[PDB]
C-alpha cells in the first residue's frame, strides 16, 4: 500500500498556449523560381502527407473568436503585403493636378459610350522624373475612383487619397496569387481541428482531430461573399459573436461552392512613364476595342437556393416565424457597400444589390427552383468598377497603388461564404429580421478557416504514484 | 506520426501501458522533422530573416528549447536514462488521497495531472531533485571505502573470468 | 589519495557582461498605450521578484566600470531612435519664418503679463502633398525655437535647421516613463547591494541576488534626478575621483523633495499637411491668457536637503568646510539650466532658486521648520519650452516634440542631484564649490544601477575526494 | 530551504548538498518561462519584427541554449552526461593547492576554492578527457 | 578545430584503433572549447546585432546547436546517449551487406562503407530504436 | 552473428550548403572611428589555426560549382548595400550642370598632358537645406563621371544620374580590403585541395582540411588579380570549358608582380553641405598643376610572365597554336580598362600596353634581361580616374566616391588574370586570341576559394560486429 512517484515522459497531456507558427507550401513554387507572390518565397514544404491522430475519448473546447491563430494569421498576411510594396515605387511625385479629359470614346457614342461612361478618364499632367530641372507633361489613361474632382471645375480631378495617403504601386512584377498557405506550429505543439460536422462559433467540439499544419488556407482576402475557401458541411453554419448585438458582424459559411465567372473583358495596352531615378510608373495605355463593363456570372437559381437555405438557418436561429430581409449594405466604405476582392491582380469594385435583395416570409414556400432555360436562369451580371489605387482596410495613412493588368483579365472562384450583419431596426411588431451583408474586416476572413482550428503546447513530462521504488542500490558487485 | 494520442484513455489503459512505443516513436519522429526541416535550409538556403523567416528562426529555438528544458529536468531527477523511471519519493495524501486504481484506472493522463498541478513543483522540482542530490552523495561517500575497491580491484585483477572457468570446469 | 569530482551547480559566479532584456509591469500591457520605450514589447514582469539574499558572502563591486550602465546607455537611446524613426521629418518645413512679437495683435488676452516674444507668431509658405500647391500657414514658436534671420526684426527660422534634420515625434506614441525591469538571461544574475550606504564601488557585506533588477524608469533630466530611487535615512554621494573636478559627482537623496510643475497655457492643435500622408502639428489657438511655466519647490525642504548635503560633502572634503551652492557657469541649455520632461513637453527651468547658497561652516544647521505656508513661498522656477530637442552624444539627429492640447500637469519626486567640484583658488578658504552637472545619460543610468552588476553562473565545478572512478 | 545561491557563503561541503537548486534554474528563465503571454505578443509574436528588445530577448534565449548545452557536452564527453556529482580516475595533484579535505570542505567555500584552482583547471579538463579515452579503450578490450 | 579528425579516415580497423577512442573526445572537446571560445567574443564586443554577418553568426549558432541535438536525440532513442560507441541487440540483414568482418574493419573506409548502406542506414536506425523498445518492454517485463 | 554497433565521430562528410561567418583579427576595431566591410561584426580569428593533413584521402573539389564563391558575393554586395543604407543620396544633385572652366590655366597648366579638361570648374543653381535660397557652386567633375547634354558646349549631367540613383558613400567608411576568413560553423568542415595545380574540376591527390578559410582580402578588379594568392611552381589556367570560348578564362601566377600605382596630385577636399544634415564631398582646386595618374609595371618582368602564362596556352590548344595577347574586345569601361580601387580610389588604366604581345610557339624566347635595371623598366599605364560607381549586375543603385585630400599612393601583387578567347576566323591560322576580361565579381572570388569545398560531418555512424547489447539486455 506503498505509492513512490514514477516520473514518466511522453504522458498524453497539453496545455492551451500560444507559439510562434511557421508557413508550410508545396514546394513546386520553389522550383517555379517566380517568387513573385506577395508569400510563399521563402515559406518550407509542406509533409506530403498529412500527419494527423484521432483524438479519441477527447473533448477539447474551442472559441473562434479566442483563435489566437486568427490574430497571427492577420498580422502574417499584413506584413506580408507591407514586405512586398515595402521596396515598390511610390505615386507620391504623382500628386499633381490631373487634366482629366474623358475617353476619346466618348466620341463613339454608340450605345451609352459602349459598356459604361466616365468609368476611364484619360488624365494629363506635368511630372518631375530623375531631372528634377526639367519637367515633363505625360498623360495616363486612368480609370475612376482613382480620380476626385478638385477645382468643381470641368477637367479638373486628382489622384484619390493624394494628401491623406502615400500611394506606394506594388512592383508590377510582383503576382497577387493566393496559393494555399499551411501554417504549422513547431514541435510541442498542435493545431487542434474542430472535426464536429457542424459547430458553432464557441462551444465544446465534439468530434475533433489534431494536425500539425493548417490545411491550405489560402490568403484570399474578399468582402461579403468569401471566395475560393472551405465549403461548410451539408448545412450551411452561421457564427457572430454577439447575433442578438447588431454591431457584430455575422460569418455564413455555404456548403455548396457556387461558381462564380468573372473577367475584364478589356483588351489593354499597358504603358510605363519613367518617374524618377530608377523608378518608373505603370499605367494604361489604350483600351483596344470596345469598351466592355467587367461583370460576374452567377447562376439565378443556385443564389436563388442559396439565399433560401441561408434563409432557413437564419429563421432557425433567431425567431422561425419571422419575416427575413436581405437588404443591401446601408452605405459605408466602397469595399463593404459593393462585393469586392482580388482578380488576376486587378480588384473588381462588383456591385452586389442583385445577390441580397429577395426577402422571404415565415410561411412562405420553400422550395428549391429549378432552371427554365439558358435565358431563364441566364446569369446575375454586375456592374464592376476598377479601382487601383486600394486603401488599408483598417489604415487610412497607407495606401497601395494598383499596376494596370495588360490583356484580357479572367477569374472562376467558388463562393464558399457570406460576411452577413444583423440590423433590428425596431421591426414594426418584431416577426421580422434584416440581414445586410457584412465585410472590411480581412480577421473575419481568416476566421472562416480557423474556424476549427486551436492551437495547444504539448507536456511530455509526467508524475504519479506507483507501488515501484527507486532501488538504492548502486554497487553493480553488490 | 508527430502524436501521442491516447490522451481520453484512461491511465493504465493498454495504450498507456504501451505509451513508451509511441514515445519512442515521436522521439524519432522530432528527428525526422529536425532532419527533414535541415535538409531544406540546406538546399533552399532562404534563411534570411524575412516575414516567414523571423517566423522559422523563432520556431526553430523554440523546439530546442522545448527539448532541452524537459531533457534538463530528467537529467536532475536522475531520469535521462529512460522515460519512465521510479523514484524514491513517496506520495503524500495531500497531493492525493486515492487508490492507485483510482488515480490510474479512472483518471485520465490530462485529467489526473490537472489534480495534481497544485503540487507537481512540490513533487519534483523540490523533494525528487533533493534526492537525487542526497543519492549523489551517498553514492562518492560509499566509494572512499577502502576494501571496497581492493576486492573490487581483485575483480578487474581476474576481469571476473575465473567465475566463467568455473563454469568451464561445470 | 584523492580523485577529481565533477560538481555540477556549484554555487559559483564569475563578472560578466552579457545582453540583458526588459520586463515592463503587465499594468503598462492593459493600458495598451504605444510607449517610446516599448513598454509593451518588454517580457511581463514576475509577480514577486526573487530577491535571495546572499548571506556570509563579502562581494566586491565596480559601478564606475559596470557594462550594464553602457548597455542601457545604447538601450535607451535605440528604443527613442527607433520610436521617432517612422515619422514626419519636418525637413520641408524648414523656409523663410516671417514672424509677430505675439499671437494677440494687443493686449487681446494679457500681452502686458503675457512674456512678450515667448510667442513669436511665425507664419510661412509651405507646399502640401499636392506639388502644384503652396499654402501660407501659421505657428507658434517658443524663442527657444526661432532664430532671427537675415537680421530682419520679423524673419526668423527654426533653431536647429539647415544643421540637421528635426523629425517630428510620432503623435500617437506616448513619452510617460514606465518602470523597466532589466532582466539577466538563465545562467546569468544580478547581484544587488543591500548596504544602507554604499561608496558605489568596494567589498559589501549585505548582497543579494535578483534575476531582474527593480523597476527603473528611464526618466533623462539634468542637475536632477527625477522619480528616482532613494538612499536609506542618509544623503550618498558618489565619485570615481571626489579629489578630480571633472568626474561628475553622483548624489543620492534619502528623502524624496515634491516638484510641482505645470503649463498654465490652454492651447488647441492644428495638423498642417506637410507631405502625402505626413501631418505636422502645431499650436494653433491659445485660449485665455499666456502664464509661463513654473515650479513649486518648499523652502525649508529644500534647505534641509542641501544642508545634509552639504554635511556630506564637508564629511567628504575634510569636516572644517564652508560648502558653496553656485549655478552652472555656461554651455549648452542642456547642463547650463536644470531641464526635463512634462507630459510630452520639454521644460527648462531656471533653477536659480535651487543653487544659491554660500552658508557658513560656522552657522546655524537647525532643520528649518515652515512656521506659516504664506510667509514660505513655494519656490517658483522660471520654466520655457524648447520644443525642438537635440540629441546629446550627436551633433546631427535633432527632434521636434508635437504640442499637446491643453494644459500639462507634473509632479515628479527630486530623488538626487549631479554635482561639479571646481578647484577655485578660493578654496584655500575651505570655500569648496559644487556646481550643478549633468549632459551625460550615463551619469543618470549610473545612479540608479550603482546597486546591481552582472555575473555570469558557472555551474561547472571540480573537487578532490576519496572516491574514485570503478570500472567494476 | 536555501535560495537560488544560498551556499554561496556556505563551505563545499554544505554547499555540495545544494547542488540541484542552481542546476535547476540554468535554463529556466522568466523569457523562456513566459509560453503563452497575456499579451498580444505570443511566443514572442514575431519578434515584434526585430524589436530593439526582441532582439536582445532572442540573443538572450540563444546564450541560455548554447551555454546549458556547453556545460552538458563537456559531462557527455566525460561520460557522467545524465549525472551530478561524478567520479573520475584522475589521481589529484598536490601542486594543485595541497591541502587536507577537512580545510577544503569544511573552510573553503566553492567561490573561494575555485579562485585557487582556476590557475590549474583546463588541464584537470584535458585529463578527464583521456581518462575516458583509457577507460574506453579497456572496456574496448572487456568487450573483445 | 585544432586536431578535428587529427588522424584521417583510414581502413575502418586502423580508423577503429586508439584513434576512434581518443579522436572522437578530442572532437568534441574541441567543439565546445572553440564554441566557448565563441562565447567570450561575443561578451568582449558584444557589436553582434543583426549586421550581414550578425546574422550570418546567429543562425550559424543556432545550426551547430540543433545539429548537436538531433545526433544526440538519436542517440536517446536507442538508449545510447551515454556511450558514443554503443552494441545493438539488431544482427545484420546480410541484405545491408555482405562483406567479411575482416574486409570490413581491413579493407573499407568509412566514408567507402556508408554509401553501399545509405540505402539501408535508414532502415538499420528505425531497426535500432524498435529493437530499444522490444528490450525497453522486457526490462519492462523483467519489472526493473 | 554480426549485431549492429553505432559509432560516434566516424570521419564521414557531404557536400552540404552551409551559412560562413567572416573572422578577422578585427585589429581595426580598436580604432572605431574606422569601419570596412563590416570589420568589427568578424569575429577574431583563432590565434593558433591547424590544418589538419588528410592523408590517404582524394576529393573532387568544383571551383566553379563551389558554394563559398556563391556565398562570398551574396554577403560582399549585401556588405555594400548596408554601408551605403544610411549615408546621402546625390538625387537632388542629378541637375543641369553648366559644366565650363575646364581648367583654370588652359596654357601652362594642362599644356602637352592629356588632360584635355577631364576635370571642369561645373556649376550649377542647385537648392540647399535653406530650401528657400539656391546657391550656385563650382566642383571639379571627371569627364568619365560626366555626359554632355544637348551638346550646347556647356549643359552636362552624371553618367547615370538619369536612369540610376547615386548614393554618395559615408567618407568615414574607408575601403581598404582586410583579410577576411571564411569559417565555417562546427558540425561542417572546408576541404582544401593542395594539388600543386588544379584543373579547377576533378579528383584532387593531396586534400586537408580546414576549419576557417586562409585570409582572403575583398579585393575587386578588372582583367587582373591584385594582393591575390600564387600559383605552386607553375602559372595554372582555370576554366569551366576552355575549348569553349565564351567561358572566362581563370590565370593564376606563380610570382607577384609589383604595380606602383599612385595620383600624383594634392588635392583639396572642398564639401558641399546641400539638404538638413546631408553634405556632398568634391574637390575644392588642385594645389599645383595636375599630373595624370600613372602605374609601374616591371617591363622583363612582364615578358616573362606573359611568356610564362603563353607557354600553359600552348600546352591548352597545342604549341601549333599561336598565342596573341590582344586587347580588350569592348564593352563598359569597367572591363575596357583595367579598373580597380587604390587605397579608397578607383583607378582606370589603359591596358593595352600588357596586351599587345603574339607569342609564336615558332619564334625563340630566352625570357628577358633586366640589364638597364635603371630606367626603361616601367610600363607606365595612363590610368585616369571615375568617382562614380555603377552596380555591376543592375542598371540602378550607382554610388559617388567623395574626393581623397593629397597624392593617393598604393603597391598592389599581380597574381593573375581572367581572359577571353575570341571565336575567330584564325582558327585554322592557329592564333589563339586572348583578350583581358572582368565585370564578373563572382570570378575574383573563385581565384581565392579555388582550394576550398565545404561539407557537412555526420558523426553518428553504424558497422556491424561480434559484439551484443548483453550489457543492457539484462535489467
Ligand atoms: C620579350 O622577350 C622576347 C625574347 O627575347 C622578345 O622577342 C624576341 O626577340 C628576339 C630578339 O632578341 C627575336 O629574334 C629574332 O627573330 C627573328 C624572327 O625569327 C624567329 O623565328 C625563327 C624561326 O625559324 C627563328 O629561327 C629565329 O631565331 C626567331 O626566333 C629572326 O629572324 C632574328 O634573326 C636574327 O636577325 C636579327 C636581325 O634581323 C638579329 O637581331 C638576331 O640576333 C638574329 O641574328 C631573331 O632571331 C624574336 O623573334 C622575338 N620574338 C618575338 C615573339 O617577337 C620580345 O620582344 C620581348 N618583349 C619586350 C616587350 O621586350
Ligand atoms: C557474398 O559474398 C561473395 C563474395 O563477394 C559474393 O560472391 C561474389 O559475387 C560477385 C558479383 O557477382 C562476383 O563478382 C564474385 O566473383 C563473387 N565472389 C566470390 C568469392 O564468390 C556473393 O555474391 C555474396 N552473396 C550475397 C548474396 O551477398
Ligand atoms: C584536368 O584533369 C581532368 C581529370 O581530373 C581531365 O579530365 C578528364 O579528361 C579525360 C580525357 O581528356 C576525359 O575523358 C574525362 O571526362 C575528363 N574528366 C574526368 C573527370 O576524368 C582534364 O583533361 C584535365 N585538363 C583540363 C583542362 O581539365
Ligand atoms: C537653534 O539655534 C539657535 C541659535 O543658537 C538657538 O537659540 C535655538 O534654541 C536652537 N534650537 C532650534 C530652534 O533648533
Ligand atoms: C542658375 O539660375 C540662377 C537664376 O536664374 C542664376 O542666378 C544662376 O547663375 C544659374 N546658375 C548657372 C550655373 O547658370
Ligand atoms: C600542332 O600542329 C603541328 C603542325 O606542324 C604538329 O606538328 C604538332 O604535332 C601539333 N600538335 C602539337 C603538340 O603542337
Amino acid at each position: 500500500e506503498k505509492l513512490w512517484v514514477t516520473v514518466y515522459y511522453g504522458v498524453p497531456v497539453w496545455k492551451e498556449a500560444t507559439t510562434t507558427l511557421f508557413c508550410a507550401s508545396d514546394a513546386k513554387a520553389y522550383d517555379t523560381e517566380v517568387h513573385n507572390v506577395w508569400a510563399t518565397h521563402a515559406c518550407v514544404p509542406t509533409d506530403p502527407n498529412p500527419q494527423e491522430v484521432v483524438l479519441e475519448n477527447v473533448t477539447e473546447n474551442f472559441n473562434m473568436w479566442k483563435n489566437n491563430m486568427v490574430e497571427q494569421m492577420h498580422e502574417d498576411i499584413i506584413s506580408l503585403w507591407d514586405e512586398s510594396l515595402k521596396p515598390c515605387v511610390k505615386l507620391t511625385p504623382l500628386c499633381v493636378t490631373l487634366n482629366c479629359t474623358d475617353l476619346r470614346n466618348v466620341t463613339n457614342i454608340n450605345n451609352s459610350s459602349e459598356g459604361m461612361r466616365g468609368e476611364i478618364k484619360n488624365c494629363s499632367f506635368n511630372i518631375t522624373t530623375s531631372i528634377r530641372d526639367k519637367v515633363k507633361k505625360d498623360y495616363a489613361l486612368f480609370y475612376r475612383l482613382d480620380v476626385v474632382p478638385i477645382d468643381n471645375d470641368n477637367t479638373s480631378y486628382r489622384l484619390i487619397n493624394c494628401n491623406t495617403s502615400t500611394i506606394t504601386q506594388a512592383c508590377p512584377k510582383v503576382s497577387f496569387e493566393p496559393i494555399p498557405i499551411h501554417y504549422c506550429t513547431p514541435a510541442g505543439f498542435a493545431i487542434l481541428k474542430c472535426k464536429d460536422k457542424k459547430f458553432n462559433g464557441t462551444g465544446p467540439c465534439k468530434n475533433v482531430s489534431t494536425v500539425q499544419c493548417t490545411h491550405g488556407i489560402r490568403p484570399v482576402v474578399s468582402t461579403q461573399l468569401l471566395l475560393n475557401g472551405s465549403l461548410a458541411e451539408e448545412e450551411v453554419v452561421i457564427r457572430s459573436s454577439n447575433f442578438t448585438d447588431n454591431a457584430k458582424n455575422i460569418i455564413v459559411q455555404l456548403k455548396e461552392s457556387v461558381e462564380i465567372n468573372c473577367t475584364r473583358p478589356n483588351n489593354n495596352t499597358r504603358k510605363s512613364i519613367h518617374i524618377g531615378p530608377g523608378r518608373a510608373f505603370y499605367t494604361t495605355g489604350d483600351i483596344i476595342g470596345d469598351i466592355r463593363q467587367a461583370h460576374c456570372n452567377i447562376s439565378r437559381t443556385k443564389w436563388n437556393n442559396t439565399l433560401n437555405q441561408i434563409a432557413t438557418k437564419l429563421k432557425e436561429q433567431f425567431g422561425n416565424n419571422k419575416t427575413i430581409v436581405f437588404n443591401q449594405s446601408s452605405g459605408g466604405d466602397p469595399e463593404i457597400v459593393m462585393h469586392s476582392f482580388n482578380c488576376g491582380g486587378e480588384f473588381f469594385y462588383c456591385n452586389s444589390t442583385q445577390l441580397f435583395n429577395s426577402t422571404w416570409n415565415f410561411n412562405g414556400t420553400w422550395n428549391l427552383t429549378q432552371s427554365n432555360g439558358t435565358e431563364g436562369n441566364d446569369t446575375i451580371t454586375l456592374p464592376c468598377r476598377i479601382k487601383q489605387i486600394i486603401n488599408m482596410w483598417q489604415e487610412v495613412g497607407k495606401a497601395m497603388y494598383a499596376p494596370p493588368i495588360r490583356g484580357q483579365i479572367r477569374c472562376s472562384s467558388n463562393i464558399t461564404g457570406l460576411i452577413l450583419t444583423r440590423d433590428g431596426g425596431n421591426n414594426h411588431n418584431n416577426d421580422t429580421e434584416t440581414f445586410r451583408p457584412g465585410g472590411g474586416d480581412m480577421r473575419d476572413n481568416w476566421r472562416s478557416e480557423l474556424y476549427k482550428y486551436k492551437v495547444v503546447k504539448i507536456e511530455p513530462l509526467g508524475v504519479a504514484p506507483t507501488k515501484a521504488k527507486r532501488r538504492v542500490v548502486q554497487r553493480e558487485k553488490r
